[PDB]
DNA sequence: CGCTAACCGGTT
DNA sequence: AACCGGTTAGCG
């Protein structure tokens, strides 16, 4: 039992990334109004942020 | 295969 | 609870 991957529209990616370059990390609430302004869980931008941050570490 | 979303166990 | 680091796994 596992969740299907999700499929992030150019529209999404595009968004979080904006999101990440302005901050590194989310608070609570900061996560909830992205992941309302996108159509996505709470979870996926969560995730989203974490993975993000692991592909940073690994960049530079 | 490369990129990356999702998961697990441990850190804090 | 959130993050991290390592791992598994979908898909172009």
């Amino acid at each position: 039992p596992r969740k299907a991957r999700t499929a992030f529209s150019d529209h999404q990616l595009n968004q979080l990334e904006r999101s990440f370059e302005r901050q590194k990390y989310l608070s609570v609430q900061d996560r909830m109004d992205l992941a309302a302004a996108l159509n996505l869980t709470d979870t996926q931008v969560k995730t989203w942020y974490q993975n993000r941050r692991t592909k940073w570490k690994r960049q530079t």
